[PDB]
């Protein structure tokens, strides 16, 4: 029935004067739009302060309890020890400093009470089972693991017994790791100026004097667990805070959006594929009655909804972790966006453009089939043999991000430089590969990429044009 | 009338010999570039002088008064202190500094006098209004402000009874900061080997101790504001400054002249539009009368008049503030550049590439509102997903200038490393995102600019041979 | 006879309809590539635990012997002293610290016997054959080398006398170089865990105090050798390492299957060359019979058997040295990755991509003929002229890595400022040498690299399209 | 007279055969190539040794006599103090390490005489001609300039008096610069392993205490002038250097090599133009018979005649100074390897992109006359604007050479990021100004670029197929 299947395939712009019917799903999905995006802005200007307020409280353990830390880690680690009294100073400045904390913090900081409801300090050993040394070791295989609690009157003593202790002889052959772990309560006092109740937070630290490699270095980790707890005595005058109610309403009100858009896209469907069987049972266009825009549609209104569920669940337990949440709904978004481009597709100027994307895609990526085995051919190899050698060939993922950015040209003479002719094998090896590899993809493979998008505008441009 | 329509069509190097009318306009033309670009030149050759001198001072100001300063801010402050000692430190090392000014800097610098006329050191706080710590605060919702003034002959006094104070109590956990500022006389005696009386200053220089965050470190902000003041008793011989003169009055014929280019250029758009009418009424060639290059002249010269107002008026009031009029200046300059291709489209080999960009930049921007959806979703996922773990990623404008600045391959391999595998969802998620993006971006939408211009100036050149 | 020379030059996707013959060497060929990457791929892994046990030991040594070691080499040497009270401080700093290594190392680590069978430290000077100063010296041509042993109970003396010893007369204007060399005894107890027998090691470490250069700076070098040796006394409790069994099956099995393979290749190859002859003699296609695939098949079989066996000789002799290994090993394992490639031109919308590389390569290295004249004139001037003042221009090589790496745009802002404008001429000379260079390869030779490359396609593709 | 014309036109691969003419005339340029490259590797190799000498003593003297270097200079100055003490603790210490040179030099290194016969020390003060301060200056115009001599048994008096004599009374507010300067002898001993007599030096060293700014801030510069002077008195026995001969006969004989090839070049340019007026004179071709590849040659051997007469000067004068003999050889050497093209010209292969390279540099450069002038105006508008702000804008060149790079891709993100918000006006301008020049040189002109390549590339390539 050629009357209405026009109908459905018209545009909004034009249906309101074929049929003079208003396009209040094209208003919904704008609104979807715009709620969506409001949304996600909100939820990330409120993670910020978390985020902010716990690694600051994080830096600021690390400057006190930490021996000549220098404000920047070591790798994944804070700093590092290599003699046998520099081990012994860190440790026992950790433990100084935790005696002293009232005297030295500049934050509103103070002690928290520990899993035995004591408050005070525990340290762990972990040595081999058995334990002369290097010639004739006695080593086990099992480790034997040892702790002592210290309580602030026990740090306090006059002298400090405790330095003295047969507990602190670390036997560094035998020993696995040092872990020093406290419990400080905190408060988010900046929080004040809005008459709200301020947070406050519990954080857990440890400190891990790690040689597990037994290369003769010690490594020092600090990590800090934060939880909100309750503000349960504080004579802050103000107000408590109970926008929950606000935050809820607006994550209720974007799940019934995206759920009503949801099945306003279905039903779209399947009148669309009713359509496609009456087109193919009337009479002996194309197979492809499904609008593609709806199914990305229905993929951002799934995320969106199940991301609104998480965000509201983490707020009801009070929880301050949201890496899940974050990547439904910034996913969610992202396809909010492109989904943007279905409305510009309704004018001719821009059509032809999004059309040559459409050609291009499926012929670059069969192209990117046979570059993948060269690029994976040559991820093996530098990594087999540069890895020894080189910082960006240390792995293969960062053989593989290291040769994508140089395909790109960044880098590339800092990577050159960056391998040492200690072995001459191996430089002239170096020099080879590398420029091997950065010839054929710049100056070939990303040529192809050039001329295939370049073909594919010309057969679109043409087929408009000509008809 | 024919007769006339093609004169006025035509280059002023035909009218020449066509009606020998000689081109004075282009000589007013080509005198406005020339004096536009040395007022501009001269302008930024004297601005040069003062920044220098004020930046000299404040890095001097800095080694001088800050305790520990390494020569390099820690971003958008100089330096901070995360313990309660240091903190004391840094704020009593500035006070004696101050009080020893005279046997300590190289420059030619002296105390210079308060608003209260005397000379002398103010030091404020602010507290919380009410103060047990941490367990049951009783902090209140305002502030309370506290301020001292110390005179040099107070800081002289043999025992410094001011660092023994009740005043410095700083009770940590209540402080939002602690502030100390003074003034100071400077001479900038480089110019006196110009004859010329030497340019005096007075420098308002503040020090905030600032813990607004409460997260356990301070920050230490130094800021200096110089102004001019009067150099009003000195004994240095030579002569004074009253080159003014000579600036207002190459001001004055810069104004002069880029009136009458705008009356010329308003006069030829009037007589267009009179042709245009003309040729309407004549009998039942484009709309297009008027010559863009025109409009671009017009908003040049409104520029440069007001940017030479504004820099007359800030020589007049002996300020040292220049961005509005430097931006006046600047943009007026970029325009009077840009016009001079008007001149080289008078000549056949130059013109069909500007009628190649003409033809261009439409079709490329209406590309680019097609890009523009996908570089906003992926520039909000990213600030959602990346940015509590990337440093550029933790707010939207660095996130765009990253996506902007990673579309043209700067800084990739950096942009991928600087993520830590810490959570391994949020790294899987990194390296998705930033595949995609850099994938999409260089190897389709770029191609597509490039075929785009490709096509502009095929069909711009087959219509000029084939015509 | 076309009976059989359309079956020879088919697919083997048809051959198993035209004729039902099964593809077994097809999968033979699949095998050989699973079975060569993940021999690659456990070679890699169980290389770098060695690898990063030797420099981690290595980084500890120059932490444990080196004076104000700051964790970071000066180019190809670790440190550096500048007068000659450092120098002393140093090699004392490093003869003491190898006195108290039992009471300083965090590893397990201890003192190896020398080539002379004794424990103990030896250091070498080396001074001109005679030796007034610098006004009338008496240096002769040839050296005198001097070398004193030092045991451990020579070291413990009370009084170290050896530190007053006429030994430690440097005479720094005569002295070449001074060398303290030890021995060191180590054990990687990581792998314990294993219930392996742990890999012992033994260190040869030396440090050379090094001014060949006579220029008033000693060079100071750490270098250490590491050989696995035997655990031939210990009591760590557990199992022994005989897995050799296990990686020398896996290896037969690659080296048995990879001549399988070459002979097969071969095989088809003379298979080839008879029907070529064939079709030469039955009646008066193309001359190139032979499949190009084969030969890269063939060398990779050649190079990976031969690498096999260096990997087993390596193992059986327990060296740890791998760079020959590696570079057979990942050359023959990109050779297989890109043979891959054959089996996807048996598809029509992958094989013209193919064949538009094959076509582009000869005329883009035909160009890259004359694109090399230029480079290498401009790599000589550069080296000539802003070497004496340009770090990225000192030696030859360095120039043509730093001009590849400005022709894809890298480094570019920084390559500009990093030349003094102490010589005005020098300074002009690279502004027009970069900016020549520069426009030149960026603007026309990369223009002309995707011109071809899209000419080539263009022709593939109508040759496909049209036929 | 066509019989010769054809004749003269060919290449001489053909005419060994049209009139079997061997090509002396090319082997003489083959020779000539080889000879000029061997020359200029020799001059690069043996200059690389004195600049290393020179540059590693200018080093060790820095790290001697200025107080708390770091090891790298701070811009064009070495160090810099910002306190009236650490100003005398430098000169202070730059005298003491100067009386104790022969305790602390790892050199073979000693004292110079001075231009008055005298070994010692001079130190030089300026300051202003009269001189209360700050508030009621006499400070005159000219310059007051006070200096003395210091010897060394001076300096050595127990109590060196020096130190508190009344000449380092510095009076910092009338202070222009403090200057001290000595002489010191040296040898390059590592040469003597040549046998040959080594090379002596003398060093003449200045140490400038700089506040001309008068900012606050004394800039501290090391400069070293070295000579080579005589090795007037030395007992090392060997041999005396005089293979001043055999490169003095390799110079020649590259001067008459490049004297013959211009000789020939020129006699071939006046035949050929015989040729064109005999053509012109016989009867009613293009008028370009002149090669422009012999004006090339022509230039190139002046270039190497008049370098290689600069060098021979350079080393019979004995000077160490190497700039415009450095650039007029490499100059020559560049022109010298581009010319070889011309013999690559003789293939058919090779020619086409010769042509089209031809073809494409006229149209780029009347492009590059439009981008030009955009080019000009932003450079005005960045340096006027951004240069207070930015330090990639200070001055007109590092603007034209950040937006050159700027447009090639590199540091982009970094360029972004430079620029602080303290102004937002600025802030908003500079992303406006960077999006801008980046969007539209990037997307547009380099299009164009790309485009004018191809079109010439395709308008080459049909001539020669179509013909
Ligand atoms: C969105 O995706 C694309 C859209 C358009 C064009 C290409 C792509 N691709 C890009 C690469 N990308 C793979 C990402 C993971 C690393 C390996 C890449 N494969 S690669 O062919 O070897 C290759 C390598 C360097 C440059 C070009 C191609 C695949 C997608
Ligand atoms: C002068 O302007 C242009 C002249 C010619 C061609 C393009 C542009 N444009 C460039 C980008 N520019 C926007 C600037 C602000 C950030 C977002 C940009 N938009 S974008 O399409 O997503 C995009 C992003 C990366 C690369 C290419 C396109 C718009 C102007
Ligand atoms: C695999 O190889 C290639 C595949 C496809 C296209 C080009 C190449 N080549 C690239 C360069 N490469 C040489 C490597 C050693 C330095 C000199 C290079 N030669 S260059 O022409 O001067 C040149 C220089 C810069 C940019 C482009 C061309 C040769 C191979
Ligand atoms: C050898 O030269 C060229 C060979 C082929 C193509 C272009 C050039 N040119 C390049 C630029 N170059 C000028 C160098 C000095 C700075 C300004 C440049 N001019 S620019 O048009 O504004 C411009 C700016 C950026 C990118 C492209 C063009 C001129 C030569």
């Amino acid at each position: 029935l050629r009357e209405d299947l026009k109908f459905y395939f018209m545009s909004p712009c034009e249906k309101y004067r074929a049929r003079r019917q208003i396009p209040w799903k094209l208003g919904l999905q704008i609104l979807k739009i715009v709620m969506v995006t409001t949304q996600l802005v909100r939820f990330g200007l409120s993670n910020q302060l978390v985020v902010a307020f716990k690694e600051d409280n994080t830096v600021a353990f690390k400057h006190l309890f930490l021996k000549g830390y220098s404000g920047t880690d070591e790798d994944d680690y804070s700093c590092s020890v290599y003699t046998q009294e520099d081990a012994y100073e860190s440790i026992f400045f950790a433990i100084n400093q935790y005696h002293q904390l009232k005297d030295i913090t500049l934050g509103t900081l103070g002690y928290g009470e520990n899993e035995d409801n004591r408050i005070g300090l525990k340290v762990c050993k972990q040595h081999y089972k058995k334990g002369p040394s290097n010639e004739t070791l006695n080593i086990d295989n099992d480790v034997e693991l040892d702790c002592v609690q210290l309580d602030l009157q026990d740090l306090s003593k006059k002298p400090p017994d405790w330095k003295n202790s047969s507990f602190f002889r670390l036997e560094f052959y035998r020993l696995l790791q040092v872990e020093i772990s406290f419990h400080l309560k905190g408060i988010d006092l900046q929080t004040i100026h809005s008459r709200e109740l301020p947070d406050c937070y519990v954080f857990q630290n440890t400190i891990i004097f790690d040689n597990k490699a037994h290369s003769g270095k010690i490594k020092i980790y600090f990590d800090s667990d934060a939880k909100i707890e309750e503000c349960k005595d504080l004579n802050i005058f103000g107000s408590t805070q109970k926008n929950a109610q606000y935050v809820l309403v607006f994550d209720a009100f974007v799940i019934v959006i995206c759920l009503a858009s949801l099945i306003l896209c279905t039903r779209s469907i399947v009148l669309a594929l009713r359509l496609r069987k009456r087109f193919l049972n009337f009479f002996l266009d194309q197979w492809e009655f499904i609008n593609g825009w709806y199914v990305l549609v229905i993929i951002s209104d799934l995320m969106t909804i199940i991301g609104s569920i998480l965000k509201m669940e983490i707020k009801a337990k009070n929880l301050t972790n949201y890496d899940l949440c974050s990547i439904f709904l910034g996913t969610s978004t992202l396809l909010v966006w492109v989904g943007v481009i279905r409305y510009l597709g309704y004018f001719q100027a821009y059509n032809v453009l999004i059309l040559t994307m459409q050609a291009s895609l499926p012929k670059v990526l069969r192209f990117c089939a046979c570059a993948g085995m060269i690029y994976l051919g040559y991820t093996f190899c530098g990594w087999i043999v540069l890895g020894p050698y080189h910082d960006k060939f240390e792995n293969l993922n960062t053989v593989a991000e290291c040769l994508f950015s140089l395909v790109n040209g960044d880098d590339m003479f800092a990577t050159f430089a960056q391998i040492q002719q200690k072995s001459i094998l191996v430089w002239l090896f170096s020099r080879l590969y590398l420029y091997s590899f950065i010839s054929l993809f710049i100056y070939m493979i990303l040529s192809l990429f050039i001329a295939l998008i370049t073909d594919s505008y010309d057969t679109i441009k043409k087929f408009q044009q000509n008809g």
